[PDB]
């Protein structure tokens, strides 16, 4: 009695069809007897019909800047219906690829933020935030904050609880991130929080004390930045580690040949700020470690203590510096996120 009906997720003649979602077709009062989608070159798009014959959907990534033609026929006891629909997908001016840290499957410390760094400036930060889905278990409140025009961070109010699972789905493919810039692809990463490791460098004592789940496990004499190039106070996130590295002040904005410049090969170096602070082996200053500050800002320790730090501290662990004559590490350093007050971080800066 009733003629079958076709309903597609696109309209014939549409332009700017976004490719963040599959294209589908549904039949009512009948079943789908044939569904094909081809691009402007005639090549078919992969799809799948549901077992009950009522719903077809694309099953592969749809492309930017394509003209697709969908042909569908529904058949029912009451007759047949055929439709042909042609539509154009989004045509980006630019593409941007996101890069996520930390790495997939990593175990990181209680200070590790989620980091999503785009390779282009993001004109619509809110669109980017909306496209990033963070799952936590146990669930905890967190929020986004932009360090610069390309990199956004997500973290909770307080250091993570050990044993928390964190899942990051950056679903930017087909999403307009402003001014015609679209996501180059999706990215999906997962990590876990390990032991709580917090090392405190107190300028009053010139000791760097490492605590693991609240217990003191190591007490390292240190020499921090001299009064003219002091170590900033505050909370530092542990970054990369190196068995050896050439520390080149030009990497951190300071000409080597300038008064505060340097180019030094050091062993057992753990990065704790993008501004170039490391914990590292300093055989030349062992006499001053635990007594006086001599460095350009780095936390000088002994060879054995630097190796110990390399072996026992991981990305996302915390170093807190207190009581120096320096200022406070900038919240937007790169590893300084925890120095931003929570009310300010939570409010964000997407606008
Ligand atoms: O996503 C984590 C972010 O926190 C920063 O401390 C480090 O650069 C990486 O671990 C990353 O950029
Ligand atoms: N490092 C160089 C200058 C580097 C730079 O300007 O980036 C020098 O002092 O010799």
């Amino acid at each position: 009695l009733l003629v079958p009906k076709l309903t597609a997720s696109v309209t014939d003649g549409a332009v700017g069809v976004t490719v963040d979602a599959p294209v589908s077709v549904t039949a009512a009062d009948g079943v789908l007897a044939a569904v094909t989608m081809v691009n402007d070159n005639g090549r078919p798009v992969a799809g799948r019909l549901s077992p009950d014959g009522l719903r077809w959907s694309t099953t592969e990534q749809l492309g930017y800047n394509r003209r697709y033609t969908l042909n569908a026929t529904a058949l029912g006891l009451g007759g047949a219906a055929t439709r042909q629909l042609t539509f154009q997908t989004s045509s980006p001016a630019h593409l941007t690829m996101p890069y996520v840290m930390p790495g997939d499957g990593e175990v990181v410390g209680v200070g590790e933020p989620v980091a999503i760094r785009f390779d282009e400036n993001i004109a619509d930060r809110g669109a980017a935030e909306k496209a990033i889905k963070i799952t936590t278990n146990p669930p905890v409140e967190g929020a986004f904050y932009w360090l610069n025009n390309r990199e956004v961070r997500w973290r909770p109010e307080h250091f993570w609880k050990p044993g928390t699972a964190v899942d990051v789905a950056v679903n930017t493919y087909g999403v307009d991130l402003g001014e015609g810039m679209f996501g180059e692809d999706n990215v999906q990463t997962h990590f876990t929080i390990g032991d709580e490791v917090i090392a405190t460098a107190d300028d009053n004592t010139k000791i760097l004390t490492v605590r693991v789940n609240g217990e003191v496990v190591k007490s390292m004499p240190t020499s921090m930045g001299k009064d003219s190039t002091p170590t900033a106070n505050g909370i530092y996130i542990v970054g990369s580690r190196y068995k050896h590295i050439i520390m080149d002040s030009s990497t951190y904005g300071v000409p080597v040949n300038s008064p505060n410049g340097y180019r030094t090969d050091v062993d057992w170096a753990t990065q704790i700020s993008y501004s170039g602070v490391f914990v590292h082996s300093a055989p030349w200053s062992v006499g001053a470690q635990g007594h006086t500050n001599t460095s350009h800002g780095c936390l000088n320790v002994s060879p054995s203590n630097a190796q110990w730090f390399y072996d026992h501290v991981k990305r996302g662990d915390i170093v807190e510096v207190v009581n120096t004559v320096g200022g406070t590490l900038p919240g937007i350093d790169g590893l300084g996120d925890w120095n931003i007050p929570w009310d300010q971080w939570r409010a964000g800066n997407a606008k």
